[PDB]
């Protein structure tokens, strides 16, 4: 398990696989129907704000949360074990962001004309790829704020406790793992970075209200997942772990302002080989 | 030919080739006449707006669609494939985006004086060189879209059936591939990096309403095709296939604020070399 | 030891040590009580402005000031010194900031609607590792501002008077070492660069009123320490010197636009070698 | 000169050549006199607006022209020839743009106050050398322009018959050389990737109205002009060609807003070697 | 004059820093707070033309140069000695200090929120220019100026008028090669005015950037841990004539706005330098 040794060789001793993970906005799969909320599929339900200083209670919808996915790996078996070595990963769809022909807020909005207002303002992307899943380490706007508990996995869940003036900033007691899809939300959970040794993740934030998305996407970028000592990341039990948010920005309805997250899928392929043990 | 052998040396083992790719924003090459239509050639037609939530029916000549272009390569036949190595490539026009001396929505809008506004807003650039045609993969903004039957390839084409919520995000069903130029739309079919082994593609997009646009050009810069293997595309019958869009934003009119989309044609000099293949 | 000479070899003659430090953004760690002030930990109270040009008081839990924190290593006794060679450090919480589902100020003020405007403006990020001090220069904006005598470090409490108008440039007189976290307010104290011969520092500054904030995070990325000839910070007595600020901006609330500053913290792993010394 | 043979050595192999290329926005370097048009030399006169969706005609002196200069270079005559190195070259006076005292339009327009409000918005730079003219492909924003027939070389200079739709595309039939300095209208003409053999170009455009004109200048950065191959361009009949077009943006006139292109001179020094050829 | 191999011994390579404060328009003295001193490190309130054709800046309102002369060890005691030795700047490691300073929004200047006269003091925006040069003789400076019918003042500045005893042309609005200068002293030479002249500059290295705008977001990084070569293309860096080592800059980080007709000042920040310098060997 713990102790590196040198690559096997031999048939099938190196192995691609592929997904994809669909965003997490907030409004789930199901239901499918178009008219009973299916068509905010890929969105979260309209943003709710906070009633005072001291209400805060966003609903669940409306919080993106982490895509996760955990993969199963040929069987194995001194040891073997996978090694992730390299990613190529790619996030789809900005093309559909040129449909500014829709019903949203107008860019004329004393004539009621001009163009549907395409998605603008803060953006997320992480990825990450590991042999266990991603350690995340819990840090919130508001320790006031009022989570659901139900349908979703926030700091008091872990610690059975209400949030403390720590969890604004760093606590080292808010931990958790992202075990599940959908469940951790992307304002609550980061990569912990006194964790993850097993584990390589990549993040960028952009803010703001009005921010132009930007995003690039090509099929000829590869990133190693290879650590300082040349060693990928080792699949514990044969499991390889994807972990991903991919927030675009919003779009603007023309009924009060009301803003929905837009989220993109993310595209994985994987190359593993499998390396000696002891 | 699977197997990927030598490079074949002797006279004419190398050719070049060059190809100019015209935009397709939405008004086709004809008519030709510029009091008749004509005159919005490189343009798209005014955008449409949808009148409701439910009723988005945008007019096929708004809707900026994938250029492409398949070229015959000499003719050759262990047997022999044309390998596309590197590509030259080039957006040509955007000193014609200095004219702002037309008759667009002026920069004074109080007394209608200052300059003609220039081209901005949303902007998408990618191109494709490969071997076959481009894998595309459907993602749309919105499933309930009512895209027009004749005149565009769009999901519902494919599958003989209605989008569904799926489409919001990534359903492996609606795959396409690029055969046709002015035909798919860019905001509903995007590169597929689960296909596209024998293609390389490279795009971006960079979003928002009055965004400046943003372009470098030069004949010195060289975009290698070769793999990780050192393999470039691999042109089965003696096709290589040319795949682009180029969206510098829109022009807004005096009237309403009615947008146009503007693209700019690109330019292509790719360089092959013969592979032995078995 | 001045002389720096081989590397140390053997058991435990390399170590790596870790730490977070969380921002000091002008409320203290205490009270804890999330109303009796511990709600604004991880943010300054509401920035207070001059009342006239000869009178500009601000308070000190409205100034950002300086983390530090001192790291004691391992008993070491030609001696032999820690040598820091390289440092992950991350700023984390980013994600934090998609948090627009609060009581700030709204984007759509005349109906109270849209969303809560999420934190903007200007940004401050810097971080240094050394063995000794952070040596600090002071420049302040106005040489006039009235801090306070008590709970901060100023330029006052150096030279033991009222400020000079070469303050607001270069006054090789106003100097100090970076000897105590949260008391050096970071718009009086930057790095000396005529100083700092045993610490590395990078700083970036991006500034604004509502200026999109902008940050990476990677586990991925190693910051080396050495210098030209290959030397890194000495610890002295043992002791190592992490500093840092990260400011993303201000949220502003619905009275009177009353700012808060909002400061997150930042992980350190500094691997260290022995170093022989004369 | 088609066979590129072996590099020439001995006294006076080497040379170096340097021009400045000044600007050639709209008004010509004489009338020198200020009060007489000379007060616009380096800027275009007050750009004029179409006055209807089919009658534009802007005036010779609102539109920006390619600079250009032919340099002679020693006599020479297996034959020699002059290969073009290497080229520094700068942008001079960006410093110029600091004057924000003048009458322009004030920052503060609701009471005519601040500052005189600096050049701003869409910029084009572009830098060729090359062994003959610039090869120039014409595409314009509007088909239906009515450009003056004397005093500039347009589409139909080289045609002799009006604009027609495709030239708002690529068109090949509308080709030029750049023969002459302050003549053809960088909105026309632009380099033509499709030829060019013999030179290199570098260009790149920023739009918008309001954008921040960015520039940087040192005598420490040397553009490499060898092709693929090692070969610089080749100096037919000892001439070798320099063109450019250098645009900052507009100043703003208190008077209706009226604009004005800026331009900045641009210094080139060549480094060239004599080439053995066949 | 032709460069030889490097000098090797004792002494033979020296490390030398200077800070350099910025010259926004208002010089060091008075010292006092109350009665101009204040304004050190900025400019003077920014007056405007009142025509198209009256435009007088003062001369407080014009950033300009900042330099310094350093002299350094005397290296021949006979120069008609066939081999010399000289001073070769190899490298500097530059820093503008003090950007964290604009992190204070708790002034005077004109408030974010207009209506209430709240919010925060609005920060330093807008136009930043920083351009820094090391040579072993002055900054060759060339003339190119907005409007060659600005009356610049006649005494306490030097400008094109200074330098060639008659009036602006038009051509002085482009490249004009008449129009050319020295920096050869602080706080005279407006930036507005005078540029690094590429055709001359063969024995100093200058590196500059400019971004426009009203209310831009100014931008700085700021590290002890980056070097700036100098040496040239052949591996020569500057050589000091008479030992004569030369620093210029300019750091303009914007304006600030105050809350009296939107008055505009400029602000500067001081700029690091520290040199290595090694002899060489010349013929
Ligand atoms: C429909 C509704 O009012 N839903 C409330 C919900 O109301 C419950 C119950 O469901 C309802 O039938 C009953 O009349 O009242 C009770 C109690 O009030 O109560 C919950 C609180 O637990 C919410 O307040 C909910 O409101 C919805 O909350 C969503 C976030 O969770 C979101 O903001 C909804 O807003 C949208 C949406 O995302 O669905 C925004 C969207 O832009 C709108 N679309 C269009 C085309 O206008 C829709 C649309 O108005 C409705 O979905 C149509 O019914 O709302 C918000 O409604
Ligand atoms: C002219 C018109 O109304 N066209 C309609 C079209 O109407 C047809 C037919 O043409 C008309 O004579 C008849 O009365 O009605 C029938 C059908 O009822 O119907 C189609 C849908 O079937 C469209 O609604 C069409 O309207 C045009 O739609 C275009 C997008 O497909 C686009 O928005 C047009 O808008 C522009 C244009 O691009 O042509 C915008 C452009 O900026 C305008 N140019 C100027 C200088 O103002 C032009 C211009 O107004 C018209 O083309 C008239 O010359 O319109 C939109 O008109
Ligand atoms: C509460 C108050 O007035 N505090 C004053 C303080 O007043 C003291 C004393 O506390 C008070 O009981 C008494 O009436 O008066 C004495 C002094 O005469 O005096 C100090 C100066 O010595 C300050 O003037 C202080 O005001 C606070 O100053 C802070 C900066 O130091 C900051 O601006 C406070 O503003 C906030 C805050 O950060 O606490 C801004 C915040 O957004 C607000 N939150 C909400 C939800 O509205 C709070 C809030 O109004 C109050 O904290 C609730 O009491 O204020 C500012 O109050
Ligand atoms: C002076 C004038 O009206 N010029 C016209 C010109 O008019 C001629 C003739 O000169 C005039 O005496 C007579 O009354 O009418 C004839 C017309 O047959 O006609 C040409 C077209 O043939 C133009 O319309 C011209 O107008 C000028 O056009 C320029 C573009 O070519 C430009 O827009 C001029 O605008 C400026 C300028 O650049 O000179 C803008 C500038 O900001 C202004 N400066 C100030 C300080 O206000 C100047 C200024 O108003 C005048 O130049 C002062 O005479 O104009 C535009 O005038
Ligand atoms: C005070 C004044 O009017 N100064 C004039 C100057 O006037 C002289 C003399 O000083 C005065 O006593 C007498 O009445 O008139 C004579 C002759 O006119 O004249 C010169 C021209 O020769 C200027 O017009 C000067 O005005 C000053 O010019 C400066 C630029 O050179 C600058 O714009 C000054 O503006 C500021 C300043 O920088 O000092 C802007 C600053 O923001 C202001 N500070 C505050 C806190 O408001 C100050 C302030 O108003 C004055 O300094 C206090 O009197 O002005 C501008 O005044």
């Amino acid at each position: 398990g713990m102790e590196v040794l040198d690559l096997v060789t031999g048939p099938d001793s190196v192995t691609e696989i592929e997904a994809f993970l669909n965003p997490r906005m907030g409004q789930p799969p199901t239901p499918e129907s178009l008219t009973e909320g299916g068509q905010y599929y890929g969105w979260s339900r309209g943003i709710n704000l906070a009633t005072s200083d001291t209400e805060d209670s966003p609903e669940n919808n409306t919080l993106p949360t982490w895509s996760m996915a955990k993969l199963q790996l040929p069987m194995l078996n001194t040891l073997q074990m996978w090694e992730a070595v390299s990613v190529k990963t790619e996030v789809v769809g900005s093309g559909s962001l040129l449909d500014v022909h829709g019903f949203n807020k107008p860019t004329d909005t004393v004539n009621t004309k001009g163009i549907s207002t395409p998605v603008e303002g803060s953006q997320y992307h992480v990825f990450a790829v590991g042999g266990e899943p991603l350690d995340l380490q819990g840090l919130v706007t508001d320790a006031r704020t009022k989570y659901k508990e139900e349908g979703v996995v926030t700091i008091k869940t872990i610690t059975k406790k209400d949030m403390v003036n720590k969890d604004q900033v760093l606590n080292p007691i808010s931990k958790a793992k992202l075990d599940k899809d959908g469940m951790y939300p992307v304002e609550i959970w980061h990569p912990d970075p006194a964790k993850n040794e097993n584990t390589r993740y990549f993040g960028n934030y952009t803010g703001g209200t009005t921010t132009p998305p930007v995003l690039q996407f090509t099929n000829t970028l590869t990133t190693v997942l290879l650590d300082e000592n040349g060693v990928g990341p080792l699949c514990k039990g044969e499991g390889l772990y994807l972990s991903c948010v991919d927030i675009m920005g919003w779009r603007v309805t023309r009924n009060y302002d009301v803003h929905h997250w837009r989220g993109l899928p993310r595209y994985f392929k994987i190359t593993l080989r499998k390396r000696w043990v002891k």
